[PDB]
RNA sequence: GGGC
């Protein structure tokens, strides 16, 4: 009852990553820093889209992170 | 499906 806007699957939600220096390698490493399991991340105009699990709290410094009401501007 |  939970599902990916990024894919379909279910078990995922998908956040808005925003910040500085920002990269999908290292937006990676940070979530994996943080012991986060990580779906898909897609590259967008304004940052990067990145699936999480609906359960996980996630916090990381340095990045602003908010569940995705639309998912706009996607560089495709 | 990815580790600055």
């Amino acid at each position: 009852a939970e599902r990916s806007l990024l894919t379909g699957e279910e078990g995922w939600r998908t956040y808005k990553a925003t910040g500085p220096r920002l990269s999908l390698p290292r937006l990676v490493a940070l979530l994996k820093g943080q012991g986060l399991e990580v779906g898909k991340v897609a590259e967008a105009e304004g940052g990067f889209y990145v699936d999480l699990r609906p359960e996980a709290r996630p916090e990381v410094a340095g990045l602003r992170l908010e569940p995705a009401r639309r998912v706009e501007g996607l560089l495709e």
